C-alpha cells in the first residue's frame, strides 16, 4: 500500500540524451536511431529569442555547426532539416541504446514523466500532466530545454513533450516530437499568457479511489449526484467539465471498489464545497489532479517495464 | 523555475535489479560485483513470517535452492550468506552494468530515491525521506521487497535502503545494505507499532527558501525569534528540534536569498500558529518536509550526473 506521486524508470531515455550546441547556445538533444531531436531555438542567440525569423536564421547554419556530444564522443551530423518548431539532426550513427519508441501527441489532463537534463546529462525525473491550458507545471532552468516527457509501456517509450520555454509566470511550454508546440505558445521571448488552469477532474476522482484503496476514507459521504448537477458544481469552482468518456474510463475503479463513479462524484461535490476542515488525503491537504485513472490502476496493481 | 519532488534517474540502478525465488517466494535482488542482496525472509513462506527463526530456516536452504534472474538469463548462485536481515548471494557472473557505488546509513530527515521493482523488474521511482520515526512513507505492493532506496553523486550510488516489510498502518520499513533495519523494526509479522512521525524542521525552511526562489513569498513576514522560542514552537506543533548544524547547513540558501535562518524560522512560525489560510506553497496546502537543503540547492542549481 502508500500512494506516492511516481514517474516512469527513465534509464531507456537517458540512453538517448545528447548535448547540442550551436554557436554559444547549449541545450540537450534527443538521440534516436540516426536522428537527433532538438529545439530550433538552439540556433539562437539570447538576442535572437526576441523576434526570430527562424527561416533566415537557419541558411547561415550547416551540419558542422551544430556540435553534438554524447558522453564525452562526438557525433558527426551528416544532415539537418526543421520541422515546425524542432530540428532533426541526421548523424552517421545509430544510437546502440535507441529503446523502441513511439511519438505521441497528448491531450490535456495526460500524465508523463520528465527527464530533465543539463548539457546532455541527466538531472533529474518527475511527473507531470499537460494542463487543460497546456502547459505543464515542471522544473526546468536554462539550459534543460530539449529535455523530454515520456511515458512507457512495458518496453516501448512514448515519446511525448520536448521542452522549449518557460512563460513569464514560471509555467512551462514545449511542443510533441514533431515540433508542434501543445497549446497556442511560441518559441519566441514574447508576451504569451497562459489561460485559466483549470483542476482536471477525472483525475481527482481517480486519485480518490486512490485513497479508498489504500486507506483514506473519511471523504466518502452519504450522497449521490448526477453528472449534470456535478459540473454545474466543477464549473463554480474551475473544475473540468465531467463527461461519460470519463465516466466509462473509471469504471474498473468503480468495480474494484464498489463505489459507484457519481457517487465519489458528489463525495467530491461535498469536498470542494466544504473543503478539507485541516483534513488531509493521501499526504495531501488538496485535491491531487495529476494521476490518471491508467496511473491509479497502473500502481496499485504493479506494472513493471 | 518551478519546484517538484524529483527523483535521481534510475538507469543505474536499474541495471542492477534481478529477480530472486526461493521455493515460492519471489522478491528482489540488488546485483553488485558477484553479489546479489535481497531479504532473507525470501526463505519464508507466509506462514514462517508469523515467527520466524532465520538460521534454522537457513539450514535446509543450499546456493540452488536460491533461483536468481536477470531480465531472461538465469545466474549461477555459487554461495550464500546471511549478515544481519539481508542474504547475500555469490554468483559466478559479475554484473556488467555495476555502477561506481557505496553503501551508506542515513539518519532521519534524509532523503533518497526508491525504485519500486517487481518480480526484478523496474516499476516506478519515486522520492522518500527517512522519518523521524524510522518508517518511510513509500508505495510498495507484494512483491516489492528487495526494491532499494539510493542517492546518486555525478556517478556514484549510494545504497541507503532495501524494502522489507509494510506495518499495519501502511508505513514502511526497511534495512540498510548491511541489513539492519531502520529504527526498532524486525522482518517478523508482528505487532510493532510506529512512533510519532515528526515533521523534519530543516527540510521545511529549505523547501521554505525553494518557495522564496520561485517567486512564492506571501508567507515572507516581518519578525524574526530565536532557536530557543522557535524550538518552542516547534514542540508543540510536532516539529523536530532545530539546531544549529541545521542553522548550519541553510547557510547557503540564506546567502543566495538574503533571508536570515531566523527570520524564515518566523515566518515559519507564523505559518504553524496561523495557518494557510486556503493558500498555497509551491502547489502544496501543507508544509512539505521532504526536500532536504541539499535537495534544493541541487534542483536550484542544475546538479547533473
Ligand atoms: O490516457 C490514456 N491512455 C494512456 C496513455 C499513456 N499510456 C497508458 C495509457 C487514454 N487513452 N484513451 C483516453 C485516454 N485518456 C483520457 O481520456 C484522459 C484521462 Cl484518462 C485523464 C485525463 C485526460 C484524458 Cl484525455
Ligand atoms: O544530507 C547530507 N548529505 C547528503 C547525502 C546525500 N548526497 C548529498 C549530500 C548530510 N551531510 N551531512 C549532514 C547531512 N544531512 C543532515 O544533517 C540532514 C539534513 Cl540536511 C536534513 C535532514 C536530516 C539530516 Cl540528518
Ligand atoms: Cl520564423
Ligand atoms: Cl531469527
Ligand atoms: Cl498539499
Amino acid at each position: 500500500s502508500g500512494f506516492r506521486k511516481m514517474a516512469f524508470p527513465s534509464g531507456k531515455v537517458e540512453g538517448c540524451m545528447v548535448q547540442v550546441t550551436c554557436g554559444t547556445t547549449t541545450l540537450n538533444g534527443l538521440w534516436l536511431d540516426d536522428v537527433v531531436y532538438c529545439p530550433r531555438h538552439v540556433i539562437c542567440t539570447s538576442e535572437d529569442m526576441l523576434n526570430p525569423n527562424y527561416e533566415d536564421l537557419l541558411i547561415r547554419k550547416s551540419n558542422h555547426n551544430f556540435l553534438v556530444q554524447a558522453g564525452n564522443v562526438q557525433l558527426r551530423v551528416i544532415g539537418h532539416s526543421m520541422q515546425n518548431c524542432v530540428l532533426k539532426l541526421k548523424v552517421d550513427t545509430a544510437n546502440p541504446k535507441t529503446p523502441k519508441y513511439k511519438f505521441v501527441r497528448i491531450q490535456p489532463g495526460q500524465t508523463f514523466s520528465v527527464l530533465a537534463c543539463y548539457n546532455g546529462s541527466p538531472s533529474g525525473v518527475y511527473q507531470c500532466a499537460m494542463r487543460p491550458n497546456f502547459t505543464i507545471k515542471g522544473s526546468f532552468l536554462n539550459g534543460s530545454c530539449g529535455s523530454v516527457g515520456f511515458n512507457i509501456d512495458y518496453d516501448c517509450v512514448s515519446f511525448c513533450y520536448m521542452h522549449h520555454m518557460e512563460l513569464p509566470t514560471g509555467v512551462h511550454a514545449g511542443t510533441d516530437l514533431e515540433g508542434n508546440f501543445y497549446g497556442p505558445f511560441v518559441d519566441r521571448q514574447t508576451a504569451q499568457a497562459a489561460g485559466t488552469d483549470t483542476t482536471i477532474t477525472v483525475n481527482v476522482l481517480a486519485w480518490l479511489y486512490a485513497a479508498v484503496i489504500n486507506g483514506d476514507r473519511w471523504f466518502l459521504n452519504r450522497f449521490t449526484t448526477t453528472l449534470n448537477d456535478f459540473n454545474l458544481v466543477a464549473m463554480k469552482y474551475n473544475y473540468e467539465p465531467l463527461t461519460q468518456d470519463h465516466v466509462d474510463i473509471l469504471g474498473p475503479l468503480s468495480a474494484q471498489t464498489g463505489i459507484a463513479v457519481l457517487d465519489m462524484c458528489a463525495s467530491l461535490k461535498e469536498l470542494l464545497q466544504n473543503g478539507m476542515n485541516g483534513r488531509t488525503i493521501l499526504g495531501s491537504a488538496l485535491l491531487e489532479d495529476e494521476f490518471t485513472p491508467f496511473d491509479v490502476v497502473r500502481q496499485c496493481s504493479g506494472v513493471t517495464f
